[PDB]
């Protein structure tokens, strides 16, 4: 069965950038609910119930048609938030191979940040902004709702291995930022965990 | 040229049910942005800028490819929010006819409420729940993002003339209700404008 993962830090660990009230609600209510809904949907499907969630979401086309959507949404949500929590940490520095890759692919760190900010800002409605690796190269893309690039292009409109991502559902920012998503996106730069992104970049799948 | 309509009441006129902080931000920031972005996109389309917004979103398939998404989203947003403001008011009572296409399609007020709450709660990500008039037949439907049943099935997954509707984008309910959308949905019952809904049940068109 899926379970809500413990966070790697306290709910106030990302202050003063992401707010503690949101962190706590986002984890204990939003994320918990994706877990609960996915488990409920997987009760009747013992062949799928047991796989890591990162695997289940690559196999959505194999599910019964009447289970496709509920698991796309909820196993997607469980996958994405699990990555998100581990992908946030204060005090990290972009450096090494990842940094060199960003500069190579976007020309500069500032162009990369610009391109991610725009992708994050223009995702209309609920969704995610991602840094993804595919074919030796970095790119920035966004997905709808809880879709992940790991689900493939047919389903998500995106593809590749996520290196890092930012939740742009309004629940992730409305308490402190209201409508000002670009402010929330700039604050992300203060808390994106570059050590974990590097580790994913080395691993590459 | 679209004009942001003024609200039919003060920001606090829906208290204690819908919060005044949200009424103000929702109108002066979110609605303002939709108007702006539809207006900007319509500047090169004097052919279409003349139509009422509610007629424009019926014609999305007649726009020039690179215009369809921007106007779907933003003309949809302007249309939906304009209806939303007029469709909110305290102190009204469902009665009279607005009960006359129901129980060949619903069977009681409480049944209809239960169907409406289902659609509102089940809408995954951003969108809207609607009471629509489909020829002869009320029905409950929901749409994604700023889609409207007025855009048709092919585009919105929905159809019918909107009688009334609830905004379930998180911005509409987060500051007061956070993740508790069902508590927000319960409150909508206390502010849904049955007089305006009844009047529309007359706009049949
Ligand atoms: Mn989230
Ligand atoms: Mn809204």
């Amino acid at each position: 069965s899926y379970t809500l993962p413990s966070l790697p830090y306290a709910y106030d660990a990302l202050e003063p950038h992401f707010d503690k009230q949101t962190m706590e609600i986002h984890h204990t209510k939003h994320h918990q609910t994706y877990v609960n809904n996915a488990n409920a949907a997987l009760e009747s499907l013992p062949e799928f119930a047991n796989l890591p969630v990162e695997e289940l979401i690559t196999k959505l086309d194999q599910l019964p048609a009447d289970k496709k959507t509920v698991l796309r949404n909820n196993a997607g949500g469980h996958a994405n938030h699990s990555l998100f929590w581990k992908g946030l940490k204060k005090g990290t520095t972009l450096q090494g191979d990842l940094k060199a890759a960003i500069e190579r692919d976007f020309g500069s760190v500032d162009n990369f940040k610009a391109e991610f900010e725009k992708a994050a800002a223009s995702r209309f409605g609920s969704g995610w902004a991602w840094l993804v690796l595919k074919g030796d190269k970095l790119a920035v893309v966004s997905t709808a709702n809880q879709d992940s690039p790991l689900m493939g292009e047919a389903i998500s409109g995106a593809s590749g291995f996520p290196i890092m991502g930012l939740d742009v559902w309004e629940h992730a920012y409305y308490l402190k930022f209201q409508n000002r998503r670009p402010d929330y996106i700039k604050e992300f730069w203060n808390v994106v965990n570059w050590d974990e992104a590097a580790a994913r970049f080395a691993a590459k799948k």
